[PDB]
């Protein structure tokens, strides 16, 4: 038994570092081609050999998400009447938001799964049932966050330093994310799009409001950076480079580093052969052959539980689907995405120091980004509003921020909507594009229901999740 605030510190840390931007994000990066898995486990994921369908693969992530959920629930109980932490309603609300967040990771990645009974052998809840719980948590949160605390949670709130109004914005931001998530299943899409717009209006007003776990240092590292630091397992994505080059996106000439040659990597354009980008779905296995995204060296970049740019892309997507003008919204989203990219790129350059030869590329600014939007994106948006909007969301959400996780949700949601806006080139996707993550072996062992649902794991390639038009 410990005070809820101390538990919350852990829940926030674990949700950012291990849950949202850990292995779930690592593998997503490969699946939607932000990166190429070039060594060991991620190599096998890349070429789709066993790895994507094995119950072992996400066992740790699985256990971690359930652990964080349990802890959040302990806070919620402790903060209730009769609880040791009674009167800490604001802390309670924060915990309710983290509970929602973790339930969503469960539902989004694994589909139907234990929830209501997790935290005998818990039954599996339908993904729809989990989403009902998710929204319910957020509604609870919205109410509680407007109350008070007895004990000051400030130093334990690694997200917002005790600012309940920012949490409230975050809760609405999540309502937007989750409303759009389930759109395929809606009985009234227009009402849903209008809800998204309303929720956005009550959410982040700028990047300063965004839900960022920004406590990384020399000694406490970013998890994306961490993976590369530990495994050197990513290579620069060819498919991604093709897109960037086609658009002449500012990041094309700025977000890529060559392999190490004579003790130096060099910052090069996506089409410079010295980059040695990795072919999606077919690299040679090696931790030294292929070039990389700048993002793998973004040691202290924050983990974005939900970005301002993502929120603006939601706003833009909602307007597009409503047949309304999304231009201003899209610009705001593209510029914010570029500025976040530049933040991480700069962190990475600083971290590499003398290990890197920079090119002559200019720092991406609010001005340069805006001009790029005007010069390139605006016309493409005019031509195909929705399509362009989602391509841009996709390009913005590439980084060290932990956003692959969410990009992978968007990709699969588009699939369920029979939309083909984001091109993937992995040849193994003909029959081995993972529609979901396999259940953790901890539960295939302990839970006959989960064991039955996991089968031999082939289902990960044939059974979409419910919000994607699936049944389980």
């Amino acid at each position: 038994s410990v005070a809820s605030r101390f538990i919350l510190a852990d829940v926030i840390t674990s949700t950012a570092f291990s849950n949202a931007s850990g292995d779930i994000n690592t593998y997503a990066s490969s699946y939607i081609e932000y990166e190429v898995g070039v060594d060991n486990q991620l190599y096998y994921a890349e070429v789709r050999e066993n790895e994507p369908s094995s119950s072992s693969t996400f066992n740790n992530s699985w256990n971690g998400i359930y652990s964080s959920l349990k802890n959040a629930r302990i806070i919620i109980d402790q903060c209730g009447e009769g609880g040791r932490d009674h009167g800490n309603d604001v802390t309670r609300g924060m915990a309710e938001v983290m509970a929602a967040y973790n339930c969503a990771l469960i539902a989004d990645f694994f589909g139907d799964a234990p929830c209501s009974q997790a935290a005998m052998t818990p039954k599996m809840d339908t993904q729809q049932e989990i989403y009902t719980q998710i929204i319910s948590y957020l509604d609870d949160a919205i109410a509680n966050l407007q109350k008070e605390d007895l004990a000051d949670v400030t130093e334990q709130d690694f997200l917002y330093a005790g600012d309940a109004d920012k949490w409230l914005k975050f809760a609405y931001g999540l309502k937007a994310r989750y409303t759009m998530r389930l759109i395929n299943r809606s009985s009234n899409k227009s009402a849903d799009y209008e809800k998204v717009l309303d929720y956005v209006s009550k959410s982040f007003t700028s990047a300063d409001d965004q839900a960022a776990f920004d406590i990384y240092d020399s000694n406490n590292i970013n998890p994306f950076y961490g993976f590369y630091n530990s495994r050197a397992g990513f290579g620069a994505s060819t498919s991604l480079g093709t897109k960037l080059l086609a658009y002449n996106d500012p990041r094309a000439n700025r977000a890529f580093f060559t392999p190490i040659v004579d003790k130096k990597r060099s910052q090069v354009a996506a089409n410079d052969p010295s980059l040695v980008p990795a072919p999606n779905g077919s690299p040679d296995q090696s931790t030294s052959k292929y070039g990389i995204s700048a993002f793998v060296y973004a040691k202290t970049a924050p983990t974005l539980l939900m970005s301002y740019h993502e929120l603006m892309f939601l706003k833009a997507e909602a307007l597009c689907r409503l047949n309304r003008d999304a231009e201003d919204a899209l610009k705001e989203a593209v510029v914010a995405g570029l500025l976040n990219a530049e933040n991480s790129i700069s962190i990475a350059i600083k971290e590499l120091g003398s290990g890197l030869n920079t090119n002559s590329s200019e720092v991406i600014t609010e001005t340069s980004a805006g001009k790029y939007f005007d010069d390139v994106v605006k016309a493409k948006y005019a031509a195909n509003p929705l399509q362009e909007t989602m391509i841009q969301k996709y390009l913005a959400m590439w980084g060290a921020s932990g956003e692959a996780t969410e990009t992978y949700n968007d990709f699969r949601r588009m699939k369920g909507l029979n939309e083909n806006f984001i091109t993937l080139t992995n040849p193994n996707n003909s029959s081995k594009f993972p529609l979901r993550y396999p259940y953790g072996n901890s539960d295939t062992a302990a839970n006959p229901e989960v064991k039955a649902a996991y089968g031999n794991g082939d289902y990960v390639y044939s059974e979409p999740v419910w919000w994607a038009g699936g049944s389980r």
